[PDB]
Parts: structure tokens; C-alpha cells; sequence
């Protein structure tokens, strides 16, 4: 989008990307295509690499205790870039107008993603938590090699984005059908959900469609819509668990023998979603606001398994009857419906 | 398709047209040209107009007698004779038939807006001996003095679909399920093999469920599912199943079964059936079941007429600790003729 610049301490790397954001979709990843500007003299007999890294970070900053932070690297891949061996391969556009403008000390390099990568997911902590950090980002480090025996003042670092975006064409409708049976009674209860399409954006309004058709001496107590986050944690083992971020409920009661179609909106904000630890955000480029995590979406029938954080969500529909034992004592039945909560195409 | 010609009850106006069929691209529509040959003896003084027409229709016979309903969708008309001055764009095979016929030849196109249903009619009971619905349409020339019907000319012409160059997405859809007693999930997934197929093409429908609950699933069944969507004064829906296909595994409780069954919608599984819907007829000849309507997206005027779509419905019967619980999940997919 727009050419920014990073100069290392001694000055001897400058290293040149067009955008901060890298698109996966799910047949391919947008590619790191960039340059490297040096200064000959400075690096005279030594090799410079380019490296691209995707890291599991967790950090703890304590007030007058302790700093413990740790690092698991999910991705380390590298391309030499000096000295030169012949010409370089296939180059971008932005990679010939930059060499072009630069000079003659211009080197460029391209690093690829493969298809087992999460994307730029950061967890939000709470008030109790001061110095607490956890969020998978990624890294392209630019550093020189002065072999006579890596030193940090040639080194240059520099964040970006993977980044995912809604697809062209939409998913199904997605809707659900259920008849639950009770203890002995002959008559079902129906419920039926629908939601007015299967992508939403951030800050757009969840129209969800619900049609109970109650034709039991039971009695609908309240009905209950609710936006679930699944948030899941690959690195030795696989975690899941699920947060409420949005949740209305109607006003009316379901009477025995008779039917509901309410279609009630829900809007899901990390606005409303402040202070909650754990909630999976988008990945910030240096801490700018941000949103509630974009639906990961995985490659199919790949081999080896994605680790980091997975971000899916899903509406749930919770009635609660009236059960065994009289009016006093209640009973849940339940429907989950998945969507996908994910950014508009630029 | 060959060029045809039908001649006036008093042979004063002769029309032509190159084919039957006029294909429905979502972004445009194939348009109607033709000319018409005039005899100028007849015709002297007269105006002729040629007219295109989309026509709601409702018959009935003998019960206890004659009823015929109507709605014109759409209707336009343009004038042919006596010509003012010279004609606009021409296609080939209108130049190719005013070089062939002669002086008395006179071009007419007539377009389709964005808003238009294609030709579908209703499959009748065997009960039901002079009833017949369906949306048809027209082309009409006719010379006007007050028009007399002995001077006017009509000939049915189809608005067809045909299966895109570009295909969606792989159709699935998820849904889980907690009953009353228990807190643990039922989970169902479902995929099929392509968004859109063909008549007479097997659909592979793969089924994914996995077992929590401490509940049995004792049949898995699939449907393919017709959707008929009748618009006139209002949207009404009638659904019916055309295609059923039922498993013999059955899922106990703690487990997961993954199967694939197949099933192949067809008309002549489903004659004899009111209310399914068909693709239109040129004159009574065997036909199929409906193509799948696809309507131009973020268009202004609503579509009238009848608009047909298909879903692939499973549902699990779940047995209790009377009678057993029953789970659906709906998955939309696309039936049509291949593209010629």
C-alpha cells in the first residue's frame, strides 16, 4: 500500500516493505516480496540474511517482582541475499521500482508461507492482569554475519500480519431444524433457527431468526440467543474453550400450545467485551484499537496440524422448560449454529 | 435449432424466428430477433406491432366447469409497420432472412429486463384431468386497424437457464444440538461434492456425525428437497422431497460414524406427484424437473412467477432413555441442464 523504511544501529541493512498486512487465503499466502539496501563498505566481507519467523509469545512484566518471557517459534524460514551469486529470480513490481530508485546496492529477497500457519491473533488480559501478555505475530529480521572467529547492531527488525479477509462468494444459509421429546409426553417441542446470511462483518448486526412452535402443556420460561467465541489453543495440546461476547433475550414467554417466530439482533464489540481475559482479538502492528479475532480458516486435507491460536464462532439458542419435578424446577435445550465473523475485502 | 415460420389465419402477416430458446445470463438476457414478412394488399393502411409477453397461467376442466386465470408479468411491444425512416441494429440472422424473403420483410427485437422468472409449469395428479399451471412466453404479431384476431400471429418461445462457467463454493453446514436431560452435544456435519449438478447426476451427500450424548441414533436419513417459491400477490413456499435415501449403520452413544450416501433426483422416480415443479414444454413432449432459478443480485423490482431451488435436508431420529427426537440441518445446492 505504502513504502515504509528500517534502518539497522550501525547503518550498514536498510530494509524496504510495501505492506504490513499479508493476505492468506486458502488456496495461497501473499508472499514477503522486499529489498535490502546496503552500504558496501560496511558490509565487505561479510554474509546478510533475510529471516521470516512466526512466534507463540507470552510476556509478564511484574511491578517491583519479576520479567519472565517466553517464546515458542512455530515458523524459522531464511534466504542468504549477500554476498551476490549470479542474478536473482522472479521479481515483483514494487521489488524493480525499488531497486530502480535505490541503486546499485539493492539486493531483493522473497520469503513464502507455507499452507500450516495461524494468523495474527493476540489475547486480551484482564485489569488484574498488569504485565501480562499472550499472542501468536510475525517477524522479518534482516541481519548481517561477520564470520571472523551474529551481532545485534546490524540486525534490523520489523512486525507484520498474516492476515485473512472474507471470500468472494458466501457460505449456505446456515439453519438448523430440532423436535425434542420429554419424559413420557406424546407431543413434541419445536425449534427452528435461522440467521439472514453466513458471513458478518465487525460492528454488523446478527439478525437471528428463531421459530418455537411449543405444543406441550410445557411452559417456555425464557428464550435465550447468545454469540460464542470458540477460541482454540494448539502447542503441546490441543485446548478449547468458549466466551459469550454478545447475548440478548426476549421479553416474551412461550405458553403451552402455543407457537414464537422473534427475530432478534445482536451485535458482537470488544466495546462491550473490555476486561474479559482470554478473549482472542486481530493482531495489532504497534498498539493501535483493535476488534474481536476474524473466523480462522484452515486449508483442507493438509498434513501436518496448525498450532497457535484458532479463532471459529457460533450462535446459540438456549429455552429453558419447564422439566421433571413441576414449574419450580427447569430444564435446558439447546442449538449451536456456526458463521463466520471476518473483515470486508479491499 | 433451425430457423421456423408461422403464417396468419388470414395470411397477412408471416413471422420468423431462428430458435425457440432464449438463454438467461444472469448479467443479461439473450433478447428475441426476428422478422416478419407482410403481404402489402392486406396490410395497406394498416399498423402492425410485434409484442413479447410473460404470462402467469391457471386452467380448469370439468369438476362440477371452465376457469382461467391470468397475470401478464411482463408485456412490450414495438412497431414494425408502416416503417418511419430506417432500422436499427441488425444480428445476422436477421439480414440473412430480409436478403432471402424480400421488400416485405421488417426486423424486430424485443428485450428482457433483469426481473423476469423462466419457464416453468406444475406437474398435475392423476386425478386432476383438465388442470394445468405454469409461467410461458409469447411472441405476438398483429395488424390493427381495433385488432381483429384472424390478422393476429402467436408463438411460444422459452426463457431457459443453463449451469455457469464459475462455480461456488463447497457446501457444507454444521449444526449441534443439546437435548433435555443431559449437557453433553450432538454434533452434525454435512458436505457435498459439488455446488452445482446436473439432471440424471448422482450427488454424493457425505455425512459427518459425532456421538456425546448418552442417547442412540437409530436411522440416518437424506432428502433432496425441491423448494418452490410461487410470487404473484404475495411469496408463497411449498417444499417436497423428491429424492430419499436412508442408511442402515446406526450411531450409538460416545461414538462417530462417517458415511457417504448417494442419491439421484429424477422425474421418472417422481410422476403421477402434484405440485412438482418442471422445466417449460414447447408442445407436450417429455420434460425434467425444474432447473434451479438463479435471480440477478441487488435488483430493484421483485420477481414474480414461479422460482425453484433445491436443498439437501438430513435428519437423525434420536432415541430417548414413546416416541424419538428428531435433528435437520438444510444445505442448498444448484440443478441444471449442462451448458451447450
Amino acid at each position: 500500500h505504502v513504502i515504509f523504511k528500517k534502518i539497522s544501529r550501525d547503518k550498514s541493512v536498510t530494509i524496504y516493505l510495501g505492506k504490513r498486512d499479508y493476505i492468506d487465503h486458502v488456496e495461497r499466502v501473499e508472499p514477503v516480496d522486499g529489498v535490502v539496501l546496503v552500504d558496501p563498505e560496511l558490509v565487505k566481507g561479510k554474509r546478510v540474511y533475510v529471516s521470516l519467523t512466526c512466534a507463540f509469545r507470552y510476556g509478564q512484566e511484574d511491578i517491583d517482582v519479576m520479567g519472565l518471557s517466553f517464546r515458542r517459534d512455530l515458523y524459522f524460514s531464511q534466504v542468504q541475499v549477500f554476498p551476490p551469486v549470479g542474478a536473482s529470480g522472479a521479481t515483483t513490481r514494487l521489488q524493480e521500482s525499488l531497486i530502480k530508485k535505490l541503486g546499485a546496492n539493492t539486493y531483493p529477497f522473497l520469503l513464502t508461507f507455507p499452507d500450516y500457519l495461524p494468523c495474527s491473533v493476540m489475547l486480551q488480559p484482564a485489569p488484574q492482569d498488569v504485565g501480562k501478555s499472550c499472542g501468536v505475530d510475525f517477524e522479518i529480521k534482516a541481519f548481517a554475519t561477520h564470520s571472523t572467529d551474529i551481532p545485534k547492531k546490524s540486525s534490523v527488525r520489523l512486525l507484520i500480519r498474516k492476515v485473512q479477509h472474507a471470500p468472494r462468494d458466501m457460505g449456505p444459509q446456515p439453519r438448523a431444524e430440532a423436535s425434542w421429546q420429554f419424559f413420557m409426553s406424546d407431543k413434541p417441542l419445536r425449534l427452528a433457527v435461522s440467521l439472514s446470511k453466513e458471513i458478518y462483518y465487525h460492528g454488523e448486526p446478527i439478525p437471528v431468526t428463531v421459530a418455537v412452535t411449543n405444543s406441550t402443556e410445557k411452559t417456555v420460561k425464557k428464550i435465550k440467543v447468545l454469540v460464542e467465541q470458540v477460541t482454540n489453543v494448539v502447542l503441546y495440546s490441543s485446548d478449547y474453550y468458549i466466551k459469550t461476547v454478545a447475548a440478548e433475550e426476549a421479553q416474551e414467554k412461550v405458553p403451552p400450545n402455543s407457537s414464537l417466530t422473534k427475530t432478534l439482533t445482536l451485535v458482537p464489540l470488544l466495546a462491550n467485551n473490555r476486561e474479559r481475559r482470554g478473549i482472542a482479538l486481530d493482531g495489532k502492528i504497534k498498539h493501535e484499537d483493535t476488534n474481536l479475532a476474524s473466523s480462522t480458516i484452515i486449508k483442507e486435507g493438509i498434513d501436518k496440524t496448525v498450532m497457535g491460536i484458532l479463532v471459529s464462532y457460533q450462535i446459540k439458542v438456549k429455552l429453558t422448560v419447564s422439566g421433571l419435578l413441576g414449574e419450580l424446577t427447569s430444564s435446558e435445550v439447546a442449538t449451536e449454529v456456526p458463521f463466520r465473523l471476518m473483515h470486508p475485502q479491499p
